[PDB]
């Protein structure tokens, strides 16, 4: 019923680096989708309480959003890109999985994942 604790987006005990290619999933990658008009679903948790889904939690075991995703690459979090990556990925799976194939926030989700895909197929070489 109640939310979690949000996933952590600070932790000392964490070793991270400043890459070429985090720049590039914060500047590029995360800018872009930031920006989209289907983004605000995925800004922020999951509200499992506000959106009355009180078996959300139950069904998603790593929640991931875009609004840690940008704290965690802002705030220096991440070791490497594939730690990123895997982020957004949790994302989208996460929303594919909850929700019915062609209910809207899927296709939300899908939008993104397109615009997500198109540019890191342009990754920078490190």
């Amino acid at each position: 019923s109640m939310n979690p604790p949000p996933p952590e987006t600070s932790n000392p005990n964490k070793p991270k680096r400043q890459t070429n290619q985090l720049q590039y999933l914060l500047r590029v990658v995360l800018k872009t989708l930031w920006k989209h008009q289907f983004a605000w679903p995925f800004q922020q948790p999951v509200d499992a309480v506000k959106l009355n889904l009180p078996d959300y939690y139950k069904i998603i075991k790593t929640p991931m959003d875009m609004g840690t995703i940008k704290k965690r690459l802002e705030n220096n979090y991440y070791w490497n890109a594939q730690e990123c990556i895997q982020d957004f990925n949790t994302m989208f799976t996460n929303c594919y999985i909850y929700n019915k194939p062609g209910d809207d926030i899927v296709l939300m989700a899908e939008a993104l994942e397109k615009l997500f895909l198109q540019k890191i197929n342009e990754l920078p070489t490190e």
